[PDB]
């Protein structure tokens, strides 16, 4: 209803599943907040419970930054915003962006690795979201 | 009044138009219409705490300062190393009055090749 | 009233706790100790975001958001040659009354200082 919020973090440097390599969906294992449980089980897809304005924020951190990576915030399979990183030799680098989106009942919001790979594991990556107000 | 929010994106790599103000053509969210027509200015409709967030993406060292009534409040920097793209990002909460104007100014550098994928967001957290 | 909790601070000109002298917003006065410290007044979901600016070029820094002396999220800037690189991250947290949230310089020393570093947070909704 009025209180919907999720907060996830990848607490581990493990490689992606070969199921996750296909779908190109970035998943998060450690869930710090899930109010209304609309952020589902390690699929890392948010299901809008009702109509309203929602906030979204992500940071995709990588240990290996050789090849460029592009992360796109998806809405029902269509990209909304994008973040860019890679082509670096650094300690750790984050591809980060945030946006507010008007959602209708049942929309799906998730992160897709449009380009690059998650070799060496993404760790300390974050994905947050909450309902600002329903409309 | 109670529910105020905006959200905009630079959807094309087009060169800037003629004031040193970074505008965004694609508006996802505008609740209350307090974010003006295809430019960067948000006008506070009531006293309260407002959230603001911006990610200005480029393709030289540019400084983006979040302006409030003509003075800078926070600043972001994007030193151009050997990269395809780079973002100057920051965010803050500000206490604002009815009539205050928050917008993004490009203090240093220029945006050529476009500032595509740059975002700007903001909403009223609670009134006062 | 009790449902309105928000703070935001910048850094202008020990336990490795980063501080932000200029306080833009403090509603409820629950951010104190001349830094990014903040005690939750009530149980609920709180938002947090921070940008720690790596001023000097050749350094590497790591900033960890702390919850009662334990890291929750980490931000990284360094091993590069770019001036004023931001170690940034954000998270929502479930917290109870008395929980302390602050920023710790986990690795490195902010050289050239840190300036235009921001640290803000607010109560999304109580529980
Ligand atoms: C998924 O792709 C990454 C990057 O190539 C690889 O390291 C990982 O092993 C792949 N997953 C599986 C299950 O092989």
């Amino acid at each position: 209803s009025a209180k919907v919020a999720f907060s996830a973090i990848r607490s581990t440097n493990h490689e992606p599943s070969e199921m996750s390599n296909r779908t190109m969906i970035i998943y998060f294992d450690q869930v710090l907040v899930n109010i209304g449980n609309n952020f589902d089980s390690e699929r890392s897809t948010f299901i809008a419970p009702r109509k309203g304005i929602y906030s979204f924020n992500f940071h995709v951190v990588k240990v290996y930054n050789r090849q460029t990576i592009q992360v796109s915030l998806m809405l029902n399979g269509w990209p909304v915003i994008s973040a860019f990183a890679g082509d670096q030799d650094v300690t750790r680098e984050a591809a980060s962006n945030g946006v507010l989106i008007q959602m209708e009942k049942g929309d799906r919001a998730y992160l897709k690795l449009e380009r690059g790979n998650l070799m060496g594991g993404w760790k300390y990556s974050t994905f947050s979201g909450f309902l600002v107000f329903p409309l």
